[PDB]
């Protein structure tokens, strides 16, 4: 099929106005956009949660078949889960002119004192953008994991790559990052142990 | 140094406030709260930002006899900025109200947003959007559907193949968090989930 049928070009953004700064911005956009049947809509306006984006490393062991998992609480994760301390990825947020590779290993060897072989991108995807423009792009990275050591109170898991999807189907890990990236191991975890021996 | 798997509750939070930060269409709340530490004893008082829009219920529209997959696409203007294009392929969603179950909201979602009639469904993973700025979770579904009926009852549907969709997953061309968990599901259990609803 087709796949979509408009780009950038087919949207105005007549304004945007920040309803609340802080740590983060809560942000208006005002907006005229074309319509699949030809016509062009009337002014719209959505509220969009703005804190910049991330870059996500998924530490894998290609010679034990392991991951690396960092423990912290997420107390936005509270209200829906039976504990709001969650086993995640490493991950931070990209500041102006950093590369979402230097990112990636910057966190993974103070969050969890990974030296990072090769590299190789996974995916980047948007968070939930009905409400929040957050981007978070995902990298698999080259570890020892029985090197693993943690220093942003944190503690580090050392895990099976069985064990850590078996976890994501049975719901213990369950935070957006962390289930994209290991089901895409699990699909390519055969490839990936081909590659990097 | 690390704990290995072959080898803290709610009690251990204390949240001490949730301040109104911001309420229009969403809100934001300023969560004020001291938590158990891993080494011993609890932190001091903690402040973070939460945006909170309530949860989701997800469809994944996949027609087993076909091998198809249902895909509704539509405008959302937050992707604007780090994206080729706003326009977004995506699963059929939508918000959960008070007393509504996750199997009701995607059923009549997508009844309403694709015109599909929804058969036998299984549970793919519920998962937290964002959790470290956001209380969001979705949960998906996985619904038996018949990909000849889907019509567009503003959103254009698509229906193309489980292959097709999943390699516009790897190229890209879908890119958010919903469709890529439940597209990459699929491509883990398609051949066990077609014989099971054949
Ligand atoms: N980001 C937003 N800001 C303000 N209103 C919104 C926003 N997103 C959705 N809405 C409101 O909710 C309705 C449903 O929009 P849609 O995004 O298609 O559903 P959902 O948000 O449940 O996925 C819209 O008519 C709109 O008025
Ligand atoms: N939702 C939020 N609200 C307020 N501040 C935040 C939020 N998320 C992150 N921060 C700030 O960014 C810093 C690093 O964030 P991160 O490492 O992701 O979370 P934390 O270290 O608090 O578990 C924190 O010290 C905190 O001040
Ligand atoms: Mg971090």
């Amino acid at each position: 099929q087709q796949g979509i049928t408009f780009s950038k070009n087919d949207v105005e953004i007549i304004a945007r106005e920040t309803l609340y700064r802080g740590f983060f911005s809560l942000d208006l956009y005002r907006f005229r956009h074309r319509l699949f049947n030809g016509g062009m809509s009337g002014e719209i306006t959505r509220e969009i949660f703005e804190r910049g984006h991330a870059a996500v490393l998924l530490p894998f062991d290609p010679v034990r078949d392991e991951v690396v998992l960092v423990e912290q609480i997420r107390i936005a994760a509270y209200d829906t889960s039976e504990s709001p301390w969650l086993l995640e990825m490493v991950a931070g947020m990209i500041e102006a002119g950093e590369t979402v590779e230097d990112v990636a290993r910057r966190e993974a060897l103070e969050e969890a004192g990974l030296e990072v072989g090769r590299t190789k991108p996974i995916l980047s995807y948007l968070a939930s953008p009905g409400g929040t423009s957050e981007r978070l792009s995902i990298l698999v990275g080259e570890v020892d994991a029985s090197t693993a050591k943690g220093i942003e109170d944190i503690r580090v898991h050392v895990v099976s790559r069985e064990q850590a999807y078996q976890w994501v189907e049975e719901g213990k890990i369950d935070n957006a990052a962390s289930v994209i990236a290991l089901q895409w191991l699990q699909l390519h975890y055969h490839n990936l142990r081909n590659e990097w021996t």
